[PDB]
């Protein structure tokens, strides 16, 4: 099926915990969905974190 010659002679865990845990030690639970999207969409670069927005 391809075309051929013939010759002859851990890091991601804990932190997720982590962000689970501190979205249950408060009451913003809803806020889940969010914020895998948002992170997901970190994906691109990794200068896009010192640019997060502020309030």
């Amino acid at each position: 099926g391809a075309l051929c010659v013939i010759r002859f002679d851990n890091l991601a865990e804990k932190t997720a915990e982590q962000i689970i845990s501190i979205l249950d030690d408060n009451k913003k639970t809803e806020y889940t969905r969010l914020l895998a999207d948002a992170i997901r969409s970190l994906r691109r670069s990794s200068k896009l974190v010192a640019g997060l927005p502020k309030d």
